[PDB]
DNA sequence: CGGGTTTTTGTTAAGGGCTGTATCACTGTGTAAGACAGGCCAGATC
DNA sequence: GATCTGGCCTGTCTTACACAGTGATACAGCCCTTAACAAAAACCCG
DNA sequence: CGGGTTTTTGTCTGGCTTCACACTTGATTTGCATCACTGTGTAAGACAGGCCAGATC
DNA sequence: GATCTGGCCTGTCTTACACAGTGATGCAAATCAAGTGTGAAGCCAGACAAAAACCCG
């Protein structure tokens, strides 16, 4: 309830000397308590011993910059970073879900005198949240953004027997409140020195615990696990900047394949993920040192855009949230297009282009119920991509052809949307799953034709994405909304209400307080308490 | 606590889950409970009936607008504004303060069952508090202000057999929780034809409730109530403006007597009040009908500066907390000031100036830590007022004259102080107070030997309300500190809290819960439980 | 009113774990009108 | 054209406009053992 | 391993309490669901035409 | 002088960067208002007699 501690501390006083007796519990017993929920508290056992890891379990908040060097005499840093270990916040994570993992194990009828290897699959995002300032006593603010580094338990499984059986899955993985914060820094997103100061300790954490056996006492026995690391919560500008390929608008544009975009317009849907990591690295390293002598045209085009060493490890996806959102855009400019009636007589001038958003926007305001924005929302989205919003715009399109066009083309959107949509269409939407190659290629088809004033030449990379790689991320990884980053960026709201109402103001401690709070927040021991009121 | 309306939802529905018996009650039964404190809830019955005033004894939250009609053809006018009645408002603050009028009552030795002709005393108050919006869009450059009109009841008194018995008085007046408001509005303090259209029914009502008696029950038996009115919370500015005089940059200072800065810097302290409201009305008449045919350059003086209607009967007094704050920059800039050694070299120019200011700030900083700041905070008032810093700045400056020359007027400043800063100096100092003749000539004799290099012609405001008047303000009324705008303005902070988290997004509810959750957070009968762990 | 019951009352003392307020370090900014006073001056008038 | 101004331009000086709220830390009471000596309003038959 | 020796059991009839279980039909609290409303144009970066200033022939 | 070209300059298009939380109203479903006559249950009153952890063998 967002509660600041003086508060709690009147309604407490005031409950216990009103009835009486005392239902709530006094502020250092509530310390006291939180002490177990926070990361190392727990005793726990590496093994085989993690190079470059400390061995100590006693590491809670620690400074981001990892000891930086800040004198006058190096490069200037002024950054804000906090972080907890890897380990230590992983081992807690695992403590606060012993009770589920129980659960679990019984219900699927194991015997919970085990201690079978587990195996836990977590996922990781990063996404920068820019301008979380605000105006001091009266007065203006300062355009400072900030980056939040977290993960989320996602999948714990066991072998018993002969194969794996899954002891526990998230209910609901994009959620606001399972992505657990491990770090997080006042800096910007492309500011690439400061940002990889900061992360390269948690990523030399997060290869080094790659090959070993945690072991720690889990409600009695002792228990041993080990890990996999899936990263996938990067969108599409970070994914296209840390794992070293060149900027947004470049002629490579699938981070999965290596096509030019030109290239993309031609054939739409008959490639295959192509491009792991270590691929990545001996590309860059194949550009550094040039060893056929080529120049620079033809070496770009060799080596397929990279030109940066990969800095981080991150496995290719897609970003259901983004990419939904990219397509909407996409529907929207070609319905101020159609407005426009081009097909016929091109390249007007750009008052006609206002005027047609200016006239679409009415209309549709008048006729739906929705103001004009242009920062578009994910639930703007939901309520553009509705065939109402089409059979209403029709109306402004004088030929039958053009009706049918549009019809069409909402019509196979929405039914290829579920697939990419829900959290597990293995099961809850396997009619479009299997109709997904025709339905895909029947698209591209009719847009290929009825609209080649638009796309003939450049088509916009997410579209390739929902095209060509959605079947073959679904062969390959089950879901793939499951995989996004929806679940971290509703946490912006959470940062500055914990920043504003609960704090010290030092920005030294103003940052141990929020991620202390979000921690806590994002427990599960301490949820199944609000939850209390499901019998 | 400030909760919300579902956090307190979340709260009652989980201990009620986990304890199985409710300890909170639910929403709809808090709702039923609050109606009982807002005002329009009894029945009261005026006598004689209030001319110009409705009977009703319904009325909730009144548009504060009052049906101004507001058609594009006429004036243009977009405020808004909420209110309460006033006769509605007295009744509700009255009745729940029943309890601690009638254990006076008690503790006084008197038969509980009184109806005598009780009489109210209530001290009205008013202060702009500009900059409250928000860059909710992230884009600045956008200012809006606010005003509230508020009042206080500070003392009940019953004429008992021969004389009068204080039944109820205020134990701190002018803090936040003991002021209650009664309109506020979004209008910039001195948008002179929006503030007259709205508080004029407020001057309606007060006036028509000024010879007439209000029948209540109060406790069973029936009593009645009639009141005094004393407008005495408004700062320098709003004084200086509705009743009507010229600005504070005037020849003319005191908003009690009628002298020019360049004659009481002369004739130092034998004034005394003699500007009244109704004297200031037929003043203001005489202006305007101008009936000796006389020039304006000598008719100004003539009336003594009034060149407006004035529409709100205020008592004329010192303010406390800005008076102290002003005397407190004052003698702040004589610092800065005696760093140059003018006296000695007089004329510099605008960069020693500069100089001694860093120096000064500097050396305060080194020596006593005090912070840099430009706008002067009460807090900062005090921390300079003291024999250690003049001390420090004594060490600092070369002289030796200066020694005597600042820390005796410091000391006999502070020696000052007291009798006004007070609360009831009545009997806690009444000692100072008996002396204060003398402690304040001569602080008045040696600024005009030491130091007439600077108050030789003009003198400030503050300096002269000081030095002429309090002596006689006491006598008159008692407190100078139970009738200051303390209160009032403390409570600015609160309107920002309550606005974002308690509002309903309408600019039309937005001061509706506004002002609803000000009143009932301003109560008595709820902090009378706020209280329990002491009692 | 009182000596001795009638059921109690400090109290005051030797050290120790639990509670409940009082601090502690630490941050938010240079304005916006208005009145009066000289100084400069650029056309007014003899 | 000299000598005047009132018109304008600066050019200071006055009053307003935020420091109170946050988590952590630090002390002061405040119950807990016996224990005896004194102390104590309340009241009966004296 | 065992018999006999403890902390603690099955029931003996019976007399004095609380507690519920019915079925009675409306007068109420309590729990969710829903309602109207209220935030601004990018900001870096890749690529392509087209002038045109200035090199060449 | 004629002609190609590199550099500058716009101009276009790609990914990005903020909307859930506020009080209030309104149905809809459990809950109690006093009703009464019966279980029915329990409290065990020491006593008499057997069930499972422990000294003497
Ligand atoms: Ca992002
Ligand atoms: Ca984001
Ligand atoms: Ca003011
Ligand atoms: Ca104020
Ligand atoms: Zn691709
Ligand atoms: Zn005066």
């Amino acid at each position: 309830t967002f509660l600041s501690c003086s508060q709690y501390h009147k309604m407490y006083r005031t409950v216990k000397a009103i009835t009486g007796r005392q239902i709530f519990q006094p502020l250092h017993a509530l310390r006291n308590a939180e002490k177990v929920l926070l990361p190392g508290y727990h005793p726990f056992e590496w093994q085989p011993p993690l190079k470059n890891v400390s061995s100590r379990t006693d590491v809670g908040i620690i400074d981001g910059l990892s000891g930086l060097a800040s004198s006058v005499d190096e490069y200037p840093v002024d950054t804000i970073a906090k972080r907890f270990r890897y380990d230590s916040a992983l081992v807690s994570a695992l403590m606060d879900m012993e009770e589920d993992i129980l659960e679990g194990m019984r219900s699927q009828d194991l015997d919970d005198y085990l201690n079978g290897p587990f195996t836990v699959v977590v996922k990781e995002s990063c996404d920068g949240m820019g301008d979380v300032s605000e105006k001091h006593g009266s007065g203006p603010a300062v355009p400072e953004k900030a980056v939040r580094f977290s993960f989320t338990v996602m999948r714990i499984t066991i072998e018993h027997g002969s194969q794996n059986v899954k002891v526990f899955e998230e209910p609901k993985p994009n959620s606001e409140l399972c992505c657990k914060p491990l770090c997080l820094m006042l800096a910007d997103e492309s500011d690439h020195e400061t940002l990889t100061a900061i992360l390269s300790p948690l990523i030399a954490e997060r290869e080094a615990m790659k090959s070993s056996e945690l072991t720690l006492e889990m409600g009695g026995i002792p228990r041993t696990f080990k890990f996999i690391f899936r990263g996938t919560g990067y969108d599409e500008k970070l994914v296209r900047e840390v794992e070293g390929l060149e900027a947004s608008g470049s002629v490579y544009i699938c981070t999965l394949c290596d096509t030019t975009r030109l290239e993309a317009s031609q054939n739409l849907v008959f490639h295959s993920i192509t491009r792991s990591h270590a691929e990545n690295l001996q590309r860059y390293e194949v550009w550094r040192s040039n060893p056929y002598h080529e120049s620079v045209e033809e070496l770009r085009d060799r080596v397929k855009g990279v030109s940066a060493k990969p800095f981080i490890e991150t496995v290719p996806s897609i970003d259901a949230l983004h990419c939904d959102i990219g397509n909407a855009a996409e529907f929207y400019k070609i319905f101020q297009l159609e407005i426009g009636e081009v097909y016929k007589h091109p390249n007007a001038s750009k008052e006609e282009r206002k005027r047609w958003q200016a006239t679409l926007d009415k209309h549709l305001r008048k006729r739906m119920n929705l103001k004009p924005i242009m920062r578009m929302n994910g639930n703007f989205a939901r309520k553009l991509m509705t065939q109402e919003t089409v059979d209403a715009v029709c109306e402004l399109i004088p030929s039958e052809e053009r009706h049918e066009a549009l019809r069409e083309l909402m019509d196979l959107y929405l039914k290829m949307k579920p697939v990419w949509r829900s959290s597990c269409p293995a099961k809850e939407c396997p009619e479009s799953l299997c109709q997904y190659s025709f339905n895909s290629q029947r698209f591209a088809e009719l847009l290929s034709t009825k609209f080649k004033y638009r796309y003939e030449g450049k088509i916009t990379n997410y579209f390739h994405k929902t095209l060509a790689h959605v079947p073959e991320i679904i062969e390959r990884d089950g879901s793939i909304g499951a995989w996004a980053s929806e679940g971290n960026q509703s946490g912006n709201k959470l940062f500055r209400r914990f920043r504003k109402m609960n704090a010290r103001q030092s920005k030294c401690y103003e940052m141990e307080d929020v991620l202390k709070h979000h921690w806590l927040y994002t427990s599960k021991y301490l949820q199944k308490f609000m939850n209390a009121h499901n019998a």
